[PDB]
């Protein structure tokens, strides 16, 4: 709370927002953080791994798996709010490729991951975003040594609800998640209805689990989920009556993975959802 009131900080992005000022702040961000070593993520064996090449994890956060091949394009997200003994932790990670549906759900299994948020369709514009890593009901799938099964599907405009069940093979243990895919975001843009989003993203906390990570990808892993984790950081700050400055909750999490947050238009849109939010929560 330190530099302002959330009342003042609202203001100000308020202002910003007219001025111009906060889009050129943003401009003037490093996408990538300097001094950050990139090395693991562009090993031989790791190329076809990355389903963009220059859209690579740190390799301090990057998320490791057991055994020989311990490289998937994950990253640990963790967004702090110091004043109030908060943590929300993600991995942040691309859509997976037909060859690394194995490491996703290996990723899942280890972690006992209970959320995933998908926030691209398979598809847009004849362009392949995500391989279908889990099966249509009533089929099953096997990705390394997981049997996936979908319990559930609930369609709503926006995003479509799954329950799926992963069962260890070798040993018969059983692990369920949610799985929530939201279908009216298209890639380098914005949300096609703010408010369908924002109540996806209330949806999303709503599901979190205590110093659980929640999984967030897109087809890249960036820029979609870049925006995401923004929010709902500011939703917690809002609630708690703390300042929020997006061009630093940006810069936080591109310390942990880069180029979070990929579009000027997408920063602008989320600092205007931050607004709006910030003045329902006043009624
Ligand atoms: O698939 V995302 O380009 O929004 O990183």
């Amino acid at each position: 709370s330190n530099a302002d009131t959330l009342e003042g900080s609202m203001a100000q992005l308020k202002k910003g927002l007219e001025s111009g000022t906060v889009l050129i702040q943003f401009e003037q961000l490093y996408r990538k953080k300097p001094g950050l070593a990139i090395t693991f993520a562009k090993l031989p064996q790791n190329l076809d791994k990355n389903r963009i090449k220059d859209v690579l994890p740190y390799d301090t956060t990057r998320v490791l798996l057991q055994g020989n091949e311990d490289y998937i394009n994950a990253s640990y997200v963790n967004m702090e709010i110091p004043a109030a003994n908060l943590v929300n932790k993600y991995i942040a990670t691309q859509g997976p490729l037909p060859h690394t549906c194995a490491q996703f759900w290996q990723v899942v299994w280890d972690q006992k991951l209970s959320l995933i948020v998908m926030l691209t369709t398979l598809t847009e514009r004849g362009r392949t975003k995500c391989h279908q890593y889990w099966p249509d009901p009533p089929d099953v799938m096997n990705h390394g040594g997981f049997h996936i099964q979908c319990q559930s599907e609930d369609c709503t405009i926006a995003y479509v609800s799954r329950e799926m069940l992963v069962t260890n093979t070798q040993t018969g243990e059983e692990h369920t998640v949610t799985h929530l895919q939201y279908v009216a975001w298209p890639d380098h843009g914005v949300p096609d209805d703010s408010s369908d989003f924002l109540e996806f993203v209330n949806y999303v906390r709503s599901l979190r689990v205590d110093s659980e990570p929640v999984l967030v990808h897109c087809s890249a892993g960036i820029g979609r989920t870049g925006v995401l984790v923004t929010m709902e950081t500011a939703m917690c700050l809002t609630e708690r009556n703390l300042p929020i400055y997006p061009l630093d909750i940006v810069r936080k999490m591109r310390d942990q993975r880069a180029m979070m947050v990929q579009t000027s238009s997408q920063y602008k849109f989320v600092c205007e959802a931050i607004l709006r939010v910030y003045e329902e929560g006043l009624v």
